[PDB]
């Protein structure tokens, strides 16, 4: 079933600590493997997912097959979670904008078809 999909602007300064999202510390934290936004594999394909509860999520690093069909044309991305969201996914905006042909702030909000793969499909 699809998943609503928004950006938020944190994650697309490449620079961004892994320190200020859910997934920094712990077990399951990615700050060691990947100090900055910039770092992780995907990026600027990165963001939020509402299958990371929070703190120590097993889901921190997970990669989807993110799809959205617009203007006749259906898109791809492969995405990395690194964040809490409290609805399907918070993206970076750049991210956004390849999904949807350069339409993110356009349409703001959209429905996508997500699948997980595998970790090392984004390098993980």
């Amino acid at each position: 079933g699809a998943v609503q999909l928004r950006f938020d602007n944190t994650y697309d300064n490449a620079s961004g600590s892994m320190n200020t999202v859910a997934c920094s510390t712990g077990a399951n934290g990615l700050s060691q493997r990947f100090p900055t936004f910039g770092s992780v594999p995907t990026f600027p394909h990165i963001g939020a997912s509402s299958d990371i509860g929070g703190f120590n999520s097993p889901a921190c690093g997970n990669c989807y097959t993110i799809s959205f069909t617009f203007q006749g044309v259906t898109r791809s991305i492969n995405l990395v979670a690194i964040d809490h969201a409290g609805n399907g996914f918070n993206v970076a905006q750049a991210a956004m904008d390849e999904l949807t042909n350069g339409n993110a702030v356009a349409l703001g909000t959209i429905d996508v078809q997500s699948q997980q793969v595998a970790r090392s499909v984004c390098g993980l």
